[PDB]
DNA sequence: ATATGACGCT
DNA sequence: AGCGTCAT
């Protein structure tokens, strides 16, 4: 009873940039600001594949994955910006550099774990402690929280959204024990105040807006972040979890969006995260394994222990390209040439990495996909990465995959290759 | 015919 | 080591 931990030990935030590639293009080109807008790669097939969408465009039903020509049928005024193309492939440098701007600002507040090109987790537990002693039991003003939502509030005994926001925040603050420095809810509130500040600094210094989740672990933080996007932050407290989870589809929780999530639904005959509570940990372990069962048992009670790993930099650097359908590489010369293109971008990125971050990759991984295999990768092999030299790197990769070629003729390659992928890995200090 | 990155399993 | 899962 007093021995049951509640997963309330930490304050953890997840910050995610609003329509990130779109914002990067909109900052560069004022003409695209406050417009239905999308970022697109490869204008040649159906106008390009959409990979990011402004919220004005979303309101017309434009989504990621969609072809640009089809997006124009839903939204004829849609403005587009194209991904840089270098060496015959998509080049994401602009967005990687924009990402670094954001991560450096967040780094100033606390230790971040970079989770994607546009998001990081933040462990606020220490910052909240320090901010709490400087505050000295002084009540927290709703003015310190001008973009914050308290999930599940307002409740009990207004028409438009900002009215509802404030009402819920007033209820939350009015209930707040500012007397006890170790109250979990109080810790979350102070965490929210800091994330208000962090998000203001990001906007001020970059022009980019973002949303945030503030809770006790990574999973709740990521879930909370999405609940009030764009340009808003959401606090999910321990106590909000039962109602929140009671109608929350299983697939919405991080790691349960694929096969395992589907098997939980299937095997257990449930739909919502909260329904998991009626199962014993041993029952869950028997159906899904020791670690999965353990993790589900605690998670459906809002408890999770994945720590925020102190890592602002990626652990691999990679370049890939699909060669779909009729463009699938079918000769030795095409394979070699495209491996050189990939190796050339890779080298440019590794040398920049070695100078910026005082480390060097030591292993090269080569990955291909062949026509008809619908796996991401058909095959992976590796070799030593000794020199940041594109010509050597591509030669080495060709060497380690050449024998996949099932062809009779010298100059032909079969089966045709639908993807090439070079990944530098196993970094070491230098 | 939609470019990446992290991590688990064996 | 090489493959399978899940993610943006
Ligand atoms: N399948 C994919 N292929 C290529 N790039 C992608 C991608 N998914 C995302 N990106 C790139 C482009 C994206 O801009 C960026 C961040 O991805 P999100 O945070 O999942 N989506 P956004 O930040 O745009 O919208 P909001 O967060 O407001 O919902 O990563
Ligand atoms: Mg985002
Ligand atoms: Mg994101």
């Amino acid at each position: 009873g007093p021995h049951m931990a509640t997963g309330q030990d930490r304050v953890v935030a997840l910050v995610d940039m609003d329509c990130f590639f779109v914002q990067v293009e909109q900052r560069q080109n004022p003409h695209l600001r406050n417009k239905p807008c999308a970022v697109v790669q490869y204008k040649s097939w159906k106008g390009g594949g959409i990979i990011a969408v402004s919220y004005e465009a979303r309101a017309f039903g434009v989504t990621r994955s969609m072809w640009a020509d089809d997006a124009k049928k839903l939204c004829p005024d849609l403005l587009l910006a194209q991904v840089r193309e270098s060496r015959g492939k998509a080049n994401l440098t602009k967005y990687r550099e924009a990402s670094v701007e954001v991560m450096e600002i967040m780094s100033r507040f606390a230790v971040i774990e970079r989770a994607s090109i546009d998001e990081a987790y933040v462990d606020l537990t220490s910052a909240v402690q320090e901010r709490l002693q400087k505050l000295q039991g002084q009540p927290i003003s709703a003015d310190l929280l001008p973009s914050t939502y308290i999930e599940g509030l307002p409740q009990g005994p207004t028409v438009q959204k900002e009215g509802m926001r404030k009402q819920g925040l007033f209820q939350w603050l009015d209930s707040l024990q500012i007397d006890n420095l170790t109250s979990p809810d109080l810790q979350l509130t102070v965490g929210a105040v800091i994330v208000e500040e962090m998000r203001a600094a990001i906007e001020r210094e970059t022009g980019f807006q973002c949303s945030a989740g503030i809770s006790h672990n990574k999973v709740l933080a990521k879930l909370a972040c999405g609940l009030n996007k764009p340009n808003r932050q959401t606090l999910v407290s321990h106590g909000s979890v039962p109602q929140l989870f009671s109608q929350m589809p299983i697939r919405k929780i991080r790691s349960l969006g694929g096969k395992l999530g589907a098997s939980v639904i299937e095997i257990l005959g449930i739909e919502y995260m909260g329904e998991l509570t009626q199962f014993t940990e041993s029952q869950l372990q028997s159906h899904f394994g020791e670690k999965n069962g353990s993790w589900l048992y605690a998670m459906c009670r809002g408890i999770e222990h994945d720590p925020v790993k102190p890592r602002q930099l990626p652990k691999t650097i990679g370049c890939s390209k699909n060669f779909p359908g009729k463009t699938a590489l079918a000769t030795r010369e095409q394979v070699q040439w495209w491996l050189l293109q990939l190796a050339q971008e890779l080298e440019e990125r590794l040398t920049k990495d070695r100078n910026d971050n005082d480390r060097v990759a030591t292993q090269l991984v080569v990955s291909i996909r062949v026509q008809g295999d619908k796996r991401l990768s058909s095959l992976r092999r590796c070799c030593a990465l000794t020199r940041y030299d594109a010509h050597k790197m591509s030669h080495d990769a060709f060497t380690v995959i050449k024998n996949c070629n099932t062809s009779g003729i010298q100059t032909e390659w079969s089966p045709p290759l639908t993807m090439l992928f070079l990944c530098a890995t196993k970094f070491s200090a230098s």
